[PDB]
């Protein structure tokens, strides 16, 4: 039942469900990141706690509650008068909506702290899943410190307006929820690896960081403006700042946030098309802010330039190789015809993504994976070669390890009559044909998967032109042959002497018949 | 005839005519890219559909058709009154010109859809050209979806002013022509490879992208200005924007486009010397636009910096090598004279583009091309060596594969009397001379193509100082020798035993005579 399942449960961090969970926790973290500072600085997000009072001229001048026509074209800023119950009868629905999302994100934090409690870890290359071990490792580590500091429900008692003690609230007490940044960094690291566009995603995440910095600096600008006093000079938000409040513009919560966000965007991007500071404290703030903005712009530029140089590195390497080849062919005075042939073949290899190397797989993988990949590509082709049909699979594994790719262009000759023959060819991705001594005839056409030269790899010792090629073979279009050298065959064969004698017997048989 | 040719026709994509065709299709695409959005937002491009009416003071104030003096120094914007036939009697020539270029570019799109219908593809390294196969591959792929969506003639019925139903037109319905971007990307990819300046071309294409973005954002600025209302605040185009319409400036279609393009250039380059926004919606638009402009400037900078670092990479590598050499010669206390000699030789190798390596050709080309290049450079020189004049061409092919470049500076000695001689030298790109034991005499001068030391490569077994050099040879200026080692000769020779015995015979003969 529920008790059994929850008493036994332990988590595997490498699942996909755990990744989706880390995304849920990232959503909750981003909720806190934006809205705790927004509710601290922009108090009316939970509903106004006080009444705005404007000095209105009717017969005479008296102090009344501001309308929207009183908050347009102001000659001074309004003054505030607290409600007896700090806006609770008028805005309890707004405040219960905020409380509900607070409890939702805190329940997410509690589920996360439980999954941390029953969290499986790697030990001896395996993930440990014994409830006793995982909880003991949880307590040995000090994850519980960060888990408990991040959930202290201090904002529930002291973060809301309490009218009985005239406590106005302190939403900033929910900033301990921001200690859980490791799960968010983990989610973003995992999202980059699962991404099909890892450079683009990295730039996007930096842009998201910049937008959140601009939001926090918007809240900082407005908090500094309100601490200096709104409308007291031409730099703070207010009626003397004519970019803040132009002619027919109303002073609203939306206007305060919109102007502060625009101000912060222009300052942290070093555009600076905002009013100049007036007081020494504003000069200090703006100087520091513009130096931060210089660094922020250099960071955006560095990330974009890094992405741009990473995504053009292969074309640059190809162009370097092509330039070197052309330089060589100029210095050593090669024909124009062979030069255009070289450039055609190199351009084909580019626009078809071939790379002319198996070192991609060779170097960076472990030999187990290399052997498995090679056996999946070459083994079934190699087992039908008519001299390897009666061998043990170990020999063929060693052989599929030692196969070399050779590429040919249209009309190229693989071999010609009376040539040294010391190889065996397997046709992959092409088509060959055996032409009668002039290039205007055809005997047979070799398709993919066929084999040519398989007796020239044995040594039958008196086999009627054993070493010479005895045929002409040319490529129809671009071909991809795989070659098993004679040296490689005998090197591998010396370890299997029973397969050796049998190969010799089969070769003599095929030769005689 | 025509029917036969068109029924049989099938296209090869790798031709040069097809490249010129892709350039024609790129011209048609760029036509649509600019002019569909321009005709949507800047309606008067096809001729005004309505009459501009200005409130004029003659005796009294009445509403008359605006002149150019009424559209200068305006106190308010004019109002419009549709024509009964929506400008068709006055501007049918403009509209038929636009219709003609529309039909021209749509015929280009139809030719392109036919060439896609009969389009040859690569199969087994060959381009397939059988009409049945290419059309079957066209239908198997879903190219016909994109080809048909991009040609829906909806703009011909609903994109022009129809006065009978009071339809004002919707030029934006021609935006489905912009689905064919793959042919344009293909054309630009192919233009980069054919380019002699591939870094410059890449930067130029990014600059073209930025200019088109600035054009579309100019149209966006003016559409937003017109939707808010022209002349309603100091940010939209109009008479209250005194950068839009200064003192003696007339409100024309050219002025609207010119100002919107300048505005968009200053915003997307983050210069920002334009009026500040006034309303919340303008603040939102401009904040988003300036963040896009930050990214656009970082993109331009990244592409330029990538090009700059690619075009100075070789000089940087050379300077790294030179610095390493000088560091070594300082640590190990080499003379100043040998140090200036090393630096002179390295500077020469730089300012003459030699690279001291044949690995350029060696690594990156397939062995077929390497063998052909080596045979074209070395074979005729090697066949006149007086011991290789009576050999089979296969031996000489193997030998021209195994030739090593050695470079010498002016006055350097290739060899001296009584030195171990185990090589043969072929003079390429230089001039040697045999000096009599003091360096003040001359016996013979060896020019390009000559050969020295060709008997020291054989083993005549008692050949009167067979191993010692028996002559002094020094380089006149910078020389480029190619050396055939004795080890290489015998390694290659063991495969040809008939050529071996013959070489031995010829060497004994030359030695005796
Ligand atoms: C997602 C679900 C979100 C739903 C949003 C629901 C309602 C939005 C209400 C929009 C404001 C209505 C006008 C109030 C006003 O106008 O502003 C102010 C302040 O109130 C507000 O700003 C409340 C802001 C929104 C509070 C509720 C938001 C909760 C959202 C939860 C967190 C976000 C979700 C994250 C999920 C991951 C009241 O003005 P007053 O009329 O009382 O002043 C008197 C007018 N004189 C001057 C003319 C007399
Ligand atoms: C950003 C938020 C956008 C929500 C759209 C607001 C609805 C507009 C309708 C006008 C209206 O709702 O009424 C507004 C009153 O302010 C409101 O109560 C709307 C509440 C919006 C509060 C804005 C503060 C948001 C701070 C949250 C942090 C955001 C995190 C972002 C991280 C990058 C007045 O309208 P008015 O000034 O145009 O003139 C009227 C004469
Ligand atoms: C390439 C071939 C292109 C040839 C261009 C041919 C003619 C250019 C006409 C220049 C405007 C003449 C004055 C009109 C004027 O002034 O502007 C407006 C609007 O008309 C225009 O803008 C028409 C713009 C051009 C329409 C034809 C362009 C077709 C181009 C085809 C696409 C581009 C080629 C792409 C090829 C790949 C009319 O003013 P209104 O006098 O009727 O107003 C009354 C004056 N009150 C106020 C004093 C009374
Ligand atoms: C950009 C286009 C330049 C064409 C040059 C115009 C001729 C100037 C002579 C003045 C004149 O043609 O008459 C203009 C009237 O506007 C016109 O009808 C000219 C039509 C030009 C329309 C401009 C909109 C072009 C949008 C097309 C998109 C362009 C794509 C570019 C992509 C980067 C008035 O002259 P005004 O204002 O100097 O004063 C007179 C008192
Ligand atoms: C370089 C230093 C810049 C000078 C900054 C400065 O003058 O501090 C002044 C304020 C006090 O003045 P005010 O903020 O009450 O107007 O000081 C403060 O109240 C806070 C100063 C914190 C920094
Ligand atoms: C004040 C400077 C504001 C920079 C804030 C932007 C930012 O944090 O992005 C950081 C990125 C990469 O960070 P990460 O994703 O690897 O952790 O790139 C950087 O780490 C650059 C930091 C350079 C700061 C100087
Ligand atoms: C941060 C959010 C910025 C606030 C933007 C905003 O206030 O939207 C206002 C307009 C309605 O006003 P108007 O455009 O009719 O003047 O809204 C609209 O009509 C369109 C809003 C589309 C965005
Ligand atoms: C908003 C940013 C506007 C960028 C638009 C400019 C642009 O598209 O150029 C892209 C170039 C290279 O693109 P491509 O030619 O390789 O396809 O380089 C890039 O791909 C850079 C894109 C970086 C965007 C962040
Ligand atoms: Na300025």
């Amino acid at each position: 039942r529920i008790r059994k399942y929850l008493a036994n449960y332990t988590q595997d961090p490498s699942t996909d469900n755990f990744y989706y969970w880390t995304c849920v926790v990232t959503v909750a973290y981003i909720y806190n990141l934006l809205f705790v500072i927004a509710r601290q600085v922009f108090n009316d997000l939970i509903g106004p706690s006080s009444q705005s009072l404007c000095r209105f001229y009717n017969n005479s001048t008296t102090q009344v509650e501001c309308t929207y026509n009183m908050l347009t074209n102001m000659k001074e800023m309004p003054t505030y008068s607290q409600y007896p119950d700090l806006g609770w009868s008028k805005y309890w629905h707004f405040r219960m909506l905020w409380v509900f999302f607070d409890l939702l994100m805190d329940c997410v934090y509690l589920i996360d702290t439980f999954l941390n409690y029953r969290m499986g870890y790697m030990d001896q290359g395996l993930v440990v899943r014994e409830a006793e071990k995982v909880t003991k490792a949880y307590w040995q580590s000090k994850q519980y410190r960060i888990d408990g500091i991040s959930l202290i429900p201090l904002d529930y008692i002291l973060g809301w307006p309490i009218p009985y003690i005239n406590w106005r609230g302190l939403p900033i007490l929910r900033l301990n929820r921001l200690i859980r940044y490791k799960r968010v960094r983990n989610c973003l690291e995992r999202t980059e690896t699962r991404s099909s566009m890892p450079n683009a995603f990295r730039v996007v995440v930096v842009v998201w960081y910049i937008v959140i910095i601009i939001h926090w600096n918007a809240c900082l600008y407005f908090w500094i403006s309100e601490w200096i006093g709104l409308g007291t000079d031409a730099w703070v938000y207010g009626h003397l700042n004519k970019q803040s409040l132009p002619d027919d513009i109303t002073d609203t919560l939306l206007r305060r946030y919109v102007y502060s966000f625009y101000w912060s965007t222009l300052i942290l991007t070093t555009i600076g098309e905002v009013p100049s500071p007036v007081r020494n404290i504003e000069y200090a703030f703006v100087t520091l802010d513009l130096m931060c903005g210089v660094l922020i712009v250099a960071t955006i530029a560095g990330n974009v330039g890094s992405m741009i140089s990473n995504m053009s590195a292969a074309r640059t390497e190809f162009q370097n190789k092509m330039d070197g080849i052309k330089q060589y062919m100029e210095l050593r005075k090669v024909s124009k015809q062979l030069e255009i042939r070289v450039i055609k073949w190199f351009d084909y290899l580019w626009t078809n993504k071939q790379s002319l190397s198996d070192q991609q797989v060779l170097k960076v993988l472990p030999d187990k994976l290399q052997a498995e990949i090679a056996m999946q590509v070459h083994f079934e082709t190699l087992r039908k070669v008519r001299i390897f049909q009666d061998c043990e699979a170990g020999l063929l594994a060693e052989l599929v390890l030692k196969l070399q790719l050779q590429v040919f262009s249209p009309g190229d000759f693989i071999c010609k009559k009376g040539d040294i023959g010391r190889e065996m060819y397997i046709v992959k991705r092409g088509r060959l044909q055996v032409v009668d001594d002039d290039g205007k005839k055809v005997f047979v056409t070799l398709q993919e998967g066929s084999v040519f030269g398989e007796l020239s790899i044995l040594n039958i010792a008196g086999s009627k032109n054993g070493n010479r090629r005895t045929a002409n073979v040319r490529s129809v279009g671009y071909t991809d042959l795989f070659v098993l050298s004679k040296t490689d065959l005998w090197n591998a064969l010396r370890e299997y002497p029973d397969a050796r004698k049998l190969l010799l017997a089969k070769g003599r048989e095929i030769l005689k018949k």
